[PDB]
């Protein structure tokens, strides 16, 4: 059971974790064959279809209900009308060029979904002219629409219709880019009957529903779900490159809140840091609220996915062909109120997952708050000539500015249109456009950053190579130098200098009078001094007189060794191994780093951020991310580590 | 097969909207409200905020104790750090007057969620201090807080600790609105053994947590769910007042897009209209027919912005939390009031397309190119030159709609770097949820001119209803009196068709559609009348003149008497509201607050008719008969038929 | 007395918008661009941007090279920093095709905005390499930048420096849109002596400035003074073809409120309507009597953000500056972007109001309720139920319209604490540029649909002046033959006083109003011929039918022979468009472009016929109809009377 309203049955597809509704969307992406029957089309099919050899097949199951609803409009009853109709909505403008027409991939979700909408048998159009479709998406000839001309889509729909029918203006796009007549569309489609002649309700049947704004909302979440899950991840890897404490992750915490998306991504986190080699080794609102933050985001990103699945399998044409009642129903299905109220949401959401991710760069990046890396996540010997990621810095302060700008709700500005029949409209489209331009720049922030944490992954690794040749250097020294005489009492101290010190505070220029090292290895020989009792007013048994020669010894040496380590770790055979090798983490470092050849930056080389970001944004946008971000996280049960 | 709790949150969505709506209303109304850090509900924070009575369960007080004792032991293992902290936090601004101080009602709201979210037993805080913020609660003692200064809510409830340790520039306002030293707010509300000397960890759980936001988001939703309501019954008045056709809430439309809000919406608006009297006696515009659709996606963001709040009523929101059983203190971030914000800015959003749709409606319901029959405005009098009717009321809803919609934008995409950029995020909640506040407000506005402009039309259908038939046996006695004969059929479906708004401020008038048309079928009837047409004693156009000077005697008569025995209570033909299930909402703003039918023929403006709605639906006086509409139906659609 | 340089601001703006906009365009159309650090104007931006030549100014040569000697002179009392400087700004993202890199013209924009902004002498740097950009800009060489990374320019400014010192990574674009590499690029634009190596200060001479976000903000600015003066007169035309009244423009009321924006709006279309023989041959709705008010202040704000922008791009943004007099380096703060910010943000929302004006305007135009007896939709062929005209343009027109409201949201309130925190205010002026940029895109497809529209609405009352012509001529010929006599008048009256266009598709149609009226008269004057009516050779009543007959044999094939003469150009009354001031507009519309008359008659769609006027308009072809149809003005209002 009893579940009149259909709440229950929304509510079971809630269930489960977000992060197996995105294994599931992958694994339904990569299949070959999208089967079409009125009912089961998810986003990643149609993100499947929108992107790339996968093939459309529509469900002869539906066969009987398309022809019932067909054939009861012909036998309810010249053509002159469905032609009219499909002329006067061909309004949009293209102009030259391709900046007012909307996307290839665009137009093929629009294609699919309107397909898809159609197969219920409710609509009373042939299903000649769903298979035409249907061809026009594997033979990957696309008709030209206009980008804008829609408030939610009769008029960018009714440029499928005139290709359809071949009206002079209608054009379409080839494979590889050619523009091709109706004539020429059809042959290279294998639509081989000429062109169709509209029967009464199928012009209507065509233009009247939500297939564009729905079809882009849908290209829209596949990413922004996967996009949740890489700042989950990314912000677990945030919290090992900059040594954070780990108990932001205990479970207690979250299950106090009882925010299901702030538990999973807490325990997401936690999964990352429980099986880091870092961790085995308070913070600030950006690390340490992160789970807080990104929850309602995903629960967002999450509701509104369900939205967009039930809207791409709705009838949302007008009127209903029902030929059990014998009669036509007339209502108003095609109003879009669900993809403009979800793309709005979802783009507030995107924002603040951006807003986070500029706060954790931020903090990266920043000296003061980043436990002893370089300022700038700088690479090179000179720090005067390497300013890091300064520039990319800069960079995503102007993508967090402008995701801050696209967070705007579209809705909220309806006009009242067409002679005021459609005082209320959805702004379906308008705002799924709007929301697929804050993904994209939520591409480039995660780009930039991802490529910031692999440089700090590599300046980790530099940083406990270099600590290890100081150390050595300095107890060889200090053995030399201090041995028996009592000053071979505070070679622990030397040391217990260096494990305390930053490397990267001095390792630029270790000897110089005016950094901390030798300025602390010299306070604690002092230190020693004037704890020597009468032994100091010895000569021979003084520890102050034997500074002098201990800085002279560790100046001749120092240098000359920590540059051979350094040289070493750089031809690949460091003294320590880089430890993201032992992380969950790695996949992702592994596939940046090697599969990518994204290169460590640094002043020393001419090779600029940009050129590295460049690798890490063409593949994300291929979607090659996806499987690394998967593995890191392939061995987590689905639970938080116990707290009882 | 729950670890995360996606599970139970899901479970939390599977009733029907209306189904919660009415628990709400019944927990709303309850005369205890007992907190155990577990089941409190926006319709618990709504009663406190608005002789309810405050118990905290007693279940709460051995876990409370040990997270406390654990705090003063971990110390021999603070006095005057938490007397600092609590100084350096009163940072907001006063001002005179009300304009910068948090309202009354949301202040109660915060109280009442600070004690709540404190009963868990992980915060470290003292009984005693839950036990005193109660009886500020029961004895309506009230501390002042600032109404800015947060980013979300250590400034504001830096306040309420300044009350409990009786800061000097501490006040509180009593039952009746006198400002009270902190002495003085102890004795009235009973508190004994002088003010509190906080123990470490004490002023942090007091300041720390997100209870000012969510309290205030508390009291929001538990307006805009019933709103919400309301919204889906007035679409379906709004569809009988304008002869709408039902069909747009057939069930296969709804069920065939699957989105459960539509479905909800169009079966609750389906039960109102099957049960009218307008429809049994018997395409639209969008703002009619669409309006399913429209509300669908409002109320399932409401119903998911409600829960995410209540959770958050029932977190522990405070740092650190203070783990007995694990003998240590968990560092976090639980007083990062995301969810406020983000509950918040959508739900703004959708009241935003609430009142955008209430617009549209009204705009059709006072326009006559729309409103099938209705007079522009809605004007009520005999002389329409001087009765503009809602022509004022329609340009302020306007106005309402344009401000509504600014209100839309969100505010958590305002974010600071804050905190010498500590804060480098923080969630702005209250901020929201004070914004989606007046957005709430602004939406009663349009509810409450909407509501009296549907009961004009109500009542501008009755007195159609009777004049037509007034109209009609005038005309037809005429018809047999000076024609002798087959005209009268045709004569009486001229007052059937013709819409009576267009003639009868003057009904004989020579210009205005009933007599011309009238005319113009006694000649077509003449024309036809063949050879008998050319013999003076069987012209049917020769009897023109005799029938309009017999209607012009007697027609106007007729219908003045008839209007004015409507006016007294006399009508010839009662009016159908009664037979309809939504006449409950009708009688309450009609006959039990008395708001009258606006003309031009009295002084009386809509603002003062208006006034008394307004008033009523501040204090939830429209709540039973918006339920009362709805009572008979058994929450499914009707069967497709 | 101006030691501020307020008086020499307020002197830019006394002239007239119109003469600005007349001075604007001869700039644009100059063969050359001498560049002198001093009198860039926006004009000269746009004309580059899209076979102009760039020089620079000889005299800039000296003040260039003491402060470069004066650079390279303090080094002695650099490389390695500006080659990492060009290294590490290069953050940017490209991927693959071009949705993610600043556009060509964009792009040569603020190229040339970075030379003049360097020609002062204050920024020490080599004038060779200023002569460098100068032949890329000439050869039409481009250097790739990326579309996004600046807060305002470092970022996209350092890839105009990769090119110059020949960095591995950068592209440029040669005339035919081939990729090049900075050799190449270097041999295509005859740039001897091979790359650049920096000097100090050079590195952050070139990237350090607000170019990119002027350069556009000046591309923007010339559009939108150019669009308003459109909207002026589309104005005035949209009041031609509603036969509004022409007083709303009348000078006492707009010089009584003292805005100059408003009075001049008020007497360009005032101009318009004087010189109209519609208005010569012969209240409103609001988008057409308060069009002066509405769009008057906008004028104002694109008028003021002009002078900014033109003020920045002859500014010196770089920091430090050289000031070789004083002998030292000047550390400011001139690269702050302020001024674009604001100017694209307050320009933004001005072009919004305007677009929102636009709508209004056409809602009226395809409303039969509103656009005084033009056909719903603007229809054009004889089948009303085969052609809904505009129906789909309008749709599209309230698309437009939403999204150009969103747009009108500003930028500059979203600062980050940027660069960790030294750049802790920023001006966002790129990032605002390119909002307004597209906001001009949808105003250019507005005005397009608008335009085409209102000739639409032009040739329909050259139809509906001869049809009317038409049926006076045979209603009057039919009235003498068969009527023997004194009701021909009132019968042409009718003629004259009802809308042909609600008739004229099937004008002998019983339900439709034409022969309704024509027999009322007959029935009205019947009725008051007296006894003379009961004789039937002096009967009105029984000449009726014939008369009905007589028309309907005679009037259909009349306005069909009327209408087929005028489709082939032998109307028997000419159009009155080439007797008003807007002739130029509509002859380069429907004459020039061969834009089509819209019928369902034929197979031609709407959007086909906009796309000619959308392309004409992207390539400056409205300009001279534009100002053609203004050119007999003097610049005052008429004198009042």
């Amino acid at each position: 059971t009893e579940d009149p309203l259909y709440w229950g049955i929304a509510a079971e597809a809630m269930t489960g974790s977000h992060l197996d509704e995105v294994k599931k969307m992958v694994a339904e992406y990569r299949k070959p064959v999208v089967k079409l029957g009125g009912e089961t089309l998810t986003i990643s099919q149609v993100a499947a279809i929108s992107a790339r050899g996968v093939t459309v097949e529509l469900s002869e199951a539906a066969r009987a209900g398309v022809k019932a609803s067909s054939d009861w409009v012909m036998d309810s009853m010249g053509g002159a009308l469905q032609k009219e109709l499909i002329r006067f909505l061909n309004a949009g403008i293209f102009g030259n060029g391709s900046d007012n027409t909307l996307p290839h991939s665009a137009t093929r979700a629009a294609m699919l979904v309107r397909i898809n909408t159609l197969l219920q048998g409710y609509s009373g159009i042939r299903f000649e002219i769903l298979e035409a479709i249907t061809k026009f998406l594997n033979q990957n000839i696309t008709p030209c629409l206009p980008l804008r001309g829609t408030i939610t889509d009769l008029v960018p729909l009714s440029y499928i219709a005139g290709l359809l029918t071949g009206r002079p203006n209608s054009k379409a796009v080839g494979p590889t880019g050619v523009i091709l007549s109706p004539e020429e569309a059809f042959k290279l489609a294998g639509v081989e009957g000429g062109f169709f002649e509209l029967q009464p309700k199928e012009g209507l049947a065509l233009v009247n529903g939500t297939a564009v704004g729905s079809g882009m909302a849908s290209m829209v979440l596949f990413e922004a779900n996967i996009l949740a899950v890489l700042a989950e991840v990314m912000s677990a890897i945030f919290a090992e490159v900059m040594q954070g404490k780990p108990e932001f992750t205990d479970h207690l915490t979250h299950k106090l809140k009882h925010h299901p998306g702030q538990i999973e991504a807490a325990a997401i986190m936690e999964h990352i840091l429980d099986g880091s080699a870092y961790v085995k080794a308070q913070d600030r609102y950006a690390l340490r609220t992160s789970p807080q933050w990104l929850g309602p985001q995903i629960e967002v990103i999450r509701s509104s996915t369900k939205m967009i699945e039930r809207e791409i399998n709705s009838v949302n044409d007008n009127p209903l062909i029902d030929v059990s009642r014998n009669k036509a129903i007339h209502g108003g299905n095609f109003q879009g109120t669900p993809i403009g109220v979800s793309m709005d949401n979802t783009r507030l959401a995107i924002a603040a997952i951006g807003k986070l991710m500029f706060a954790q760069f931020s903090e990266l990046v920043n000296d003061f708050y980043n436990n002893g890396l370089p300022s700038n996540l700088s690479g090179g010997r000179n720090p005067s000539l390497d300013y890091g990621f300064k520039g990319a810095e800069i960079a995503m302060a102007s993508y967090c500015s402008e995701l801050q700008f696209l967070a705007n709700p579209v809705t909220n500005h309806v006009q009242s249109a067409e002679q005021h029949n459609q005082d209320v409209n959805s702004l379906g489209l308008i705002s799924s456009r709007k929301t697929s331009e804050a993904v994209e720049i939520l591409k480039l922030m995660s780009t930039t950053f991802l490529v910031g944490l692999c440089q700090a992954i590599d300046l980790r690794h530099l940083e406990e190579n270099l600590k290890s040749t100081v150390k050595n250097t300095v107890s060889s020294v200090a053995k030399r130098v201090l041995t028996l005489h009592p000053s071979r009492f505070c070679e622990k101290d030397l040391l217990r200098v260096v494990d305390r010190e930053y490397i990267f505070a001095y390792i630029d220029d270790p000897c110089s009078a005016t950094y901390p090292l030798m300025q602390k290895l010299r306070q604690t020989l002092v230190e020693h001094a004037l704890k020597n009792g009468d032994n100091e007013r010895n000569l021979s048994t003084s520890i102050f007189q034997k500074i002098a020669t201990f800085e002279d010894e560790l100046k001749a040496l120092l240098p000359k060794e920590v540059e051979s380590a350094r040289a070493a770790l750089e031809s690949g055979n460091p003294a320590i191994p880089n430890r993201i090798e032992e992380c969950r983490s790695y996949p992702l470092y592994k596939f940046v780093r090697k599969e990518l050849g994204t290169e460590y930056l640094t002043g020393e080389k001419v090779t600029s951020p940009g050129e590295e970001f460049e690798k890490v944004f063409i593949a994300m946008s291929k979607g090659e991310i996806i499987d690394p971000l998967l593995e890191s996280l392939e061995s987590w049960n689905g639970a938080p580590l116990p707290i009882s």
